């Protein structure tokens, strides 16, 4: 098997779950193994924001300070003095993985405990939001805080984006943001054919953790929802995006 | 000088114009020399399309056939049966240099002659659109059909993207498409420090024409708008992307 091969080549542990939503055919490799979710949680976070606010209510302007900035603030560092709307925050979070934008959205929805509550509510008993960004990235093997599984992430992302945990106008918003991600070009998008539309959200964390969760659209036909998660044994390990890209190619062969 | 040295190293002719939009300082080398503009005209074409349609009007669906497909159709070739909206065509044209998409868009704006008129309307007397793609790439030395100059391409791209030929929300679309370009990793982007956002559109044509036009946002400060054009003296000449990355490094140093 080809996932074992990738684990060998990249000295890494892979967690994979893919659902072809046309057929309910499934492709799994350690699907229930826990990983740090890292920034993939931002996608679920916006999902819950969208349930809680009208589209029009996303125009509320949030004021913040240098105190709200954390380790990686690519958009949010430009607008300290003008503020950013909730819509703009969602954009930055999803398209740039802006960690302060995440923390700002999370405060707006009642924090990690409230996010977890709302995840439970949608049927997700696995994903365990506990901390703010980037502390949520510090996860040691065996620990369950700020972890989820490939299967749980898939099921949750499908629920917000494709089923009925959002109305269609808000599903369109989330999908547009994730289609237009800037962070993902070497990962899931690198293992799909050009012309197959991809909406994704990436993550990186401790233990060489390197994740991507995606909706993938064939030219016609129903979408595939995929989570490709990875980690490595040393705390300070590097990751290699090619792993996720190669793993994606294996998934697409097994389903097609 | 250093641009000289790059023509020597790569046996090529270079056309450079850069404008630092903050200071109005300029870097030029053969800035008014004509080159085939090749696929860089796609960016201007979207500019015109945006100007002439409401954002909502981009949702118009275009039906097309195999007869609309030409030499290079990475996205359009997948969607003959479903059609594509003008929006999707603008994404295909800009981020993948989909030649069929450019042609479909050119038709909806009234063709090459009509694109010429509109570019004259925005103040560009230099750029000479005359053909559809890929014919526009066949330019022999000394001809003026489907050529422009680095200066004119900088001037025109700035007009659309940064100035007042478009309202901001349309400016945002054009810019985000070009930032997420897939074709340019080895040209201007390879001459710019990682992390600085880069919007660009590439081209390649006969006589080893190899072009890239870009907006570059330095970490803070106003943007630079840059054209690097290049061509060689044999019709079947190969180009080398490294020429454009190296020319770009030169401009960055001349401006700091
Ligand atoms: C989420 O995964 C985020 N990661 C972290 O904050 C931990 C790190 C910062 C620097 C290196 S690890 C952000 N998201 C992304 C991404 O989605 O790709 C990256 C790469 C770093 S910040
Ligand atoms: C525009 O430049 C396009 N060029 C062509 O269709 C003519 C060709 C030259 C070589 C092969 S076909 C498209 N854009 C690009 C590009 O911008 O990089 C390329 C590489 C070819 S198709």
């Amino acid at each position: 098997d080809d996932f074992a091969k990738l684990e060998e080549q990249f000295d890494a542990k892979l967690g994979i779950f893919a659902l072809d939503t046309g057929t309910n055919r499934t492709v799994a490799y350690r699907p229930d193994e826990r990983f740090a979710f890292a920034s993939t949680i931002k996608a679920l976070t916006v999902g819950v924001l969208l349930q809680q606010k009208s589209i029009e209510d996303l125009n509320q302007r949030i004021t913040y300070t240098r105190d709200d900035l954390v380790n990686y603030n690519p958009i949010t560092e430009k607008h300290v003095d003008t503020g950013m709307t909730l819509k703009e925050l969602a954009d930055a979070s999803l398209r740039y993985s802006d960690n302060a934008a995440q923390n700002l959205i999370l405060k707006q929805i009642g924090g990690p405990e409230s996010l977890k509550k709302e995840l439970r509510k949608i049927g997700d008993e696995v994903t365990n939001p506990e901390r703010f960004s980037p502390e949520l990235n510090e996860v040691n093997p065996g620990e369950t805080q700020d972890t989820s599984t490939a299967r749980a992430l898939v099921t949750s992302l499908r629920a917000f984006a494709l089923e009925d945990k959002l109305p269609s106008e808000k599903r369109e918003l989330l999908i547009d943001w994730m289609k237009r991600n800037t962070t993902g070009d070497a990962l899931i998008r690198a293992g799909v054919p050009d012309g197959w539309e991809v909406a994704d959200k990436t993550g990186a964390a401790s233990y060489g953790t390197r994740n991507d969760i995606a909706i993938i659209w064939p030219p016609k036909g129903d979408p595939v929802v995929l989570a490709v998660l990875s980690s490595r044994d040393k705390k300070d390990a590097k990751y290699d995006d090619k792993l996720i890209a190669e793993a994606t190619k294996v998934v697409m062969k097994a389903l097609n």
